[PDB]
């Protein structure tokens, strides 16, 4: 297992327009286009992130090389970031896995309220750091998700995924 496997089992693959667990736009694997309720906003998104006329349909292709900038850009979002960097160095490989998953998924202004989290995760506090992130509108919202990741976090195996 690896981040690309673990994004690809929590996001599956769509080549057509679909809405996200929030009614956002999104193609792909998982690839946010606008939170504009405008289907044309939307298309013109895509086309400009593939570089054609797409009507609003991708290949397979087109959707495995928009997944690789997108895992790319967290983990970059994690490096440059004060506060997320120290905790992502402090972590294990498998537990690195499980930051970029929810930063693929809220980016850095949606983990900015885990303060308490990303402290108990420095500290090797894992149990406790379950119970801290499962407090959260993320878990309320997609609990079968939330529940994978957290389980990475806590116990730094790929249990839950497989
Ligand atoms: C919630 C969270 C975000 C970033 C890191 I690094 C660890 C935990
Ligand atoms: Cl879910």
């Amino acid at each position: 297992m690896n981040i690309f496997e673990m994004l690809r089992i929590d996001e599956g693959l769509r080549l057509k327009i679909y809405k996200d667990t929030e009614g956002y736009y999104t193609i792909g694997i998982g690839h946010l286009l606008t939170k504009s309720p405008s289907l044309n906003a939307a298309k013109s998104e895509l086309d400009k992130a593939i570089g054609r006329n797409c009507n609003g349909v991708i290949t397979k292709d087109e959707a495995e090389k928009l997944f690789n900038q997108d895992v790319d850009a967290a983990v970059r979002g994690i490096l440059r970031n004060a506060k997320l960097k120290p905790v992502y160095d402090s972590l294990d490989a498998v537990r690195r896995c499980a930051a970029i998953n929810m930063v693929f998924q809220m980016g850095e202004t949606g983990v900015a309220g885990f303060t308490n989290s990303l402290r108990m995760l420095q500290q090797k506090r894992w149990d406790e750091a379950a119970v801290n992130l499962a407090k959260s509108r993320w878990y309320n919202q997609t609990p079968n998700r939330a529940k994978r990741v957290i389980t990475t976090f806590r116990t730094g195996t790929w249990d839950a995924y497989k």
